[PDB]
């Protein structure tokens, strides 16, 4: 019943008949994910024969200081286990939340993926690890608690859950669409997005540090403050829609390199793609 | 007395602890008064499974063996001092009511003597923080400078700290009482030097910085925290404080679930008249 | 690049054996390779330097009755605590940190990213404080890891605009930030490494404050964004504090002026300018 690890998705694509070399104190969840593969505790490693798996980020710090690590490419030959939110060169799943290329995030939103709060996360999105995404409890009852249900019997729970499924303010993200976090998004430190009231973080939206987001963010909007407010937009409204049609975040690696000057210069991006 | 110890004193029932995960020195110290082993084949009739990390419990509950293990009754996580429980428990020496949970920041607050008790059915976000102020009336704001103080220098340092009316390090003030039916959001902050109570039913929004007492059933948001609304009318707040549903038995909670679900039904039933 | 533990063992081990309290990690064994270590059992400070692997391991040790004879730093230390205070000036990565100054893992990462030039003495930084920089905001994209798809030539142009940018994305083309002495920083506080270069001596950053520019010495900043609430002392006292620099005193001098450090009024009647 174990969900598919981020490590499992990498090994499925890059192990290539090698043996996994565990770098660090192995854990029960790691051993569980490493069952269908040949693995051993790492000593002397070779990218021809071994794929290095550092258990903790502390273990990766140790591996990347070692001389043997210089022959190992990120993702292609090594990876960290305890980093479910780490970026990848391909489109992955987090639990069952699709996550695009070069998109990383922390543990608060990994849990938000587990809670069914997020529908999907786009490409090239940078989310600070300390960002958090939680829902609201019911606000229309005599109690605000959630774990009182542990004391509810079958009859008391049927009538509790029935009201939640009808609450139009979506407690615990009920009866609402899971939120989509677009591509080219930046989320600052200590940011919070209410999962009960937000369904869309637009493409290109920039959420400032310490911002509390209670509503949808328009595409390429910059929001700051408690509560978050639109301070500026990244580009004009004509480039905003042109961006939403050109969709550079879905290019190939060869196309990204072939349009580097357009990605580096928004003015040149317009002179190249803003055809009418 | 650790949280695992309080459960094992209650629900182990002569079984043997099954350690799901790599054991730590502190867990090995707590499991000393019982027999234990590394979990392989587990049966809830023979074993109480104890997951070391939250990552261990996730692996255990996804195993086909956990299908007959009940929460707290048959299993528990050791590195979850702030996890909820079906009976009133102690966090260090801070009482905590039933179905109430918090994070490690609040755990350290309990350890620092900042909290007097935490009520029933209270939901505290793990990223919530509770710290006190340093001394602000002296030439230095540092605390660890006292590590360079000798026996005579700290006699006068500690002397003025306890005289300080602003309660540096929560000095000369009652510890903080967090009521029942309380909700506190993520990244919230409560100042242990200037806050003595969070009322019953109080709701602290995410990202809110609480510097003064929150009234019962008040909804506070912002930096600093300010009251945005009250949960119920004044009359229901009076009756909610006389009834105290959070102290009901499991029986009364299930019997009056209709009153717990609808505030208006609660009002006619337990209201004054 | 010595660790916090390596710095302490080179100075206080004194021919003893390090006794490891807890399950040893890969990075701890590597730090302990030049020393004589073994699993802790029965420990004596005349014989052993107890090393606790995790914060959770040290709590277990100090509750044990064998810890009653050990002293902090001199006789025991925690491994996973690069931001923990020390009774001497230390090096976090390659960032000088003053005596009795502590921070959390976010600021340790800020030292690793080169965002911090130095951190003063007797500075108290909450563990949930953060110091991150801005990505480029004058481009078509805000991503950083998109550069993992950049080839050799595209990387050149990208890195070129970054060093040209006057707003200092990723703290480029700007001086690393200085954090003064006798500074306090509340929980959940954030300092932008792209636009800040100095946290003045004696500054106080209140909880939840978003500091977007330099904080003067002895100013108290709060809010989102952070603005000056008050100053700890008068303008004349700040100027005397900046010349006296009590945070550079010897342990003897600190005790000899414990009355001047406790009462600001006594500090001025003794060090105030003529
Ligand atoms: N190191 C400096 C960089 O840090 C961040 O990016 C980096 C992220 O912080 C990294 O995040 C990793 O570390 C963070 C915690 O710091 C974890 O939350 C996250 N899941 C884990 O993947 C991620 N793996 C790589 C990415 N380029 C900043 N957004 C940009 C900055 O230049
Ligand atoms: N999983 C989704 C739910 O998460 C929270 O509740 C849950 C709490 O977050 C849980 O708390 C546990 O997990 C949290 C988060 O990591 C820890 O901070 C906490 N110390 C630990 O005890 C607790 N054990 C169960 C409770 N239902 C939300 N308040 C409600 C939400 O529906
Ligand atoms: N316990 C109560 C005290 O907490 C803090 O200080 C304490 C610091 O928070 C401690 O910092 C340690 O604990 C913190 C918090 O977990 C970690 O962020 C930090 N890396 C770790 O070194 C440090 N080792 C000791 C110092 N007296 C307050 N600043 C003062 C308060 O009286
Ligand atoms: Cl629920
Ligand atoms: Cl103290
Ligand atoms: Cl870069």
């Amino acid at each position: 019943q174990g969900m598919k690890t981020r490590l499992e998705q990498v090994l499925e694509r890059y192990l290539n008949g090698r043996e996994v070399a565990v770098w660090g104190v192995p854990t029960r969840r790691l051993l569980r994910a490493l069952k269908p593969f040949k693995f051993h505790t790492a000593d002397r490693v070779d990218p021809q024969y071994h794929y290095v798996v550092a258990v903790t980020d502390d273990d990766l710090t140790d591996f990347l200081s070692d001389e043997q690590s210089k022959s190992f490419q990120y993702a292609n030959d090594y990876l960290t286990f305890d980093d479910e939110g780490g970026e990848l060169p391909f489109e992955r799943m987090c639990f069952n939340v699709p996550v695009g290329r070069q998109t990383y995030f922390g543990d608060g939103v990994v849990g938000a993926c587990e809670n069914g709060y997020i529908k999907s996360i786009g490409q090239f999105t940078s989310i600070n690890g300390t960002a958090e995404i939680h829902a609201n409890h019911q606000l229309n009852m005599t109690f605000v608690s959630d774990d009182i249900q542990n004391f509810f019997n079958e009859e008391s729970m049927a009538v509790f859950q029935e009201k939640l499924r009808k609450d139009p303010k979506h407690p615990y993200a009920y009866s609402k669409e899971p939120m989509t976090i677009g591509s080219d998004v930046y989320i600052g430190a200590h940011a919070f997005i209410n999962a009960s009231t937000v369904t869309s973080i637009g493409d290109g939206a920039i959420i400032g540090s310490g911002a509390v987001v209670l509503e949808n963010v328009p595409p390429f909007a910059v929001v700051v403050g408690v509560p978050a407010r639109i301070k500026r937009y990244r580009f004009s409204k004509e480039m905003i829609e042109t961006l939403l049609r050109v969709k550079w975040w879905d290019w190939s690696i060869e196309e990204i390199n072939e349009n580097v000057d357009a990605l580096i210069s928004p003015e040149l991006f317009m002179k190249k793609y803003g055809s009418l």
